[PDB]
């Protein structure tokens, strides 16, 4: 979540 990138 919020992150994005490799699922967070």
């Amino acid at each position: 979540p919020x992150v994005x990138x490799e699922x967070k």
